[PDB]
């Protein structure tokens, strides 16, 4: 129970925390706006952050929890990371998500308050999810079991947690889902 | 609370569950011994399994929980998977692991009975772990936060759960650890 400071991450433009450095305490819509050409390594010092492939928070999403990322494989196993924002709703102990088989909160539902490396192991029918309501916390969904493939992040403060369409988050393949750790 | 059958996985030698097929209900030390040339897709129907890069359960390890894996990116985001074994100790609700900063159960310790996408968020000092005692369950450790980078699996029935050396599991980098879901 050490006492942490405000959420913070640091980016560098060369691998292994070398080269040009910049620290963030709030979102950055494009590192190019700093004069950086690229982000090649990073550290998350406090909190949880979402990295995005393209400027303006567009493209592939990467969840960035506390720790050290010496090259791009550390966040995307994906070489390009251009914008960043805090996962503002992250609250690991206060996370609750409802998933639905179809869009618009229709079809069979599942209630999640824990992490699921295998939706199918838990009883979910099929490999698709159609809509989501985030009651609290921030969640990350993955295409494949064990938190692999394309990720996407769901926040409690997006349309009051409503994601009625895959347009709001078109492949509907989701096989693992977990809570984000701030 | 549907009733599941015995642990089972199925492999195919082409992507998308096409081509030659073979089902396992026990370990396979080499798919080449079946006459297969390669495994390109797979499904885990029941239980949790460990895939290995090389024959004889050697090389990179991949955790395979229930679901569908249409190509190699589904298990390794790593194209080669040659041998497979059940994660026999997997027991998600009955998993407990002790981690140590140094080898031989020395140094600071941490007690884990939950999943940790960020060891550093939980209070662990540094990015290294030196030894492990698995009290119960099966666990998977990852190099980077959020369950990325090289994985390795720790079982309760390996030397009574003792892993005193990195030789038993030399890079000591571990930033996330979770329980395997059978």
């Amino acid at each position: 129970s050490m006492s942490a400071g405000p959420w913070k991450m640091v980016v560098w433009d060369e691998d292994g925390f070398q080269g040009r450095r910049h620290e963030f305490t709030a979102e950055c819509p494009s590192v190019l706006e700093l004069g950086f050409e690229t982000v090649r390594s990073l550290k998350v010092l406090s909190g949880a952050w979402v990295g995005f492939e393209h400027a303006g928070f567009q493209g592939q999403q990467y969840i960035l929890e506390r720790g050290e990322y010496p090259s791009w494989d550390a966040w995307g196993g994906a070489e390009r990371l251009t914008s960043f924002r805090p996962a503002a709703c992250a609250n690991h102990r206060d996370s609750r998500l409802t998933i639905f088989e179809q869009e618009n909160f229709l079809g069979k539902k599942g209630e999640l308050s824990d992490d699921y490396p295998s939706l199918q192991a838990m009883g979910w029918e099929g490999n698709e999810v159609g809509s989501f309501h985030v009651h609290s916390g921030a969640w990350v969904c993955s295409q494949f079991p064990g938190y692999r493939g394309f990720q996407y992040v769901l926040e409690c403060d997006h349309h009051s947690g409503d994601y009625k369409h895959f347009r709001e988050w078109p492949t509907f393949q989701v096989q693992s889902i977990r809570r984000i750790q701030q």
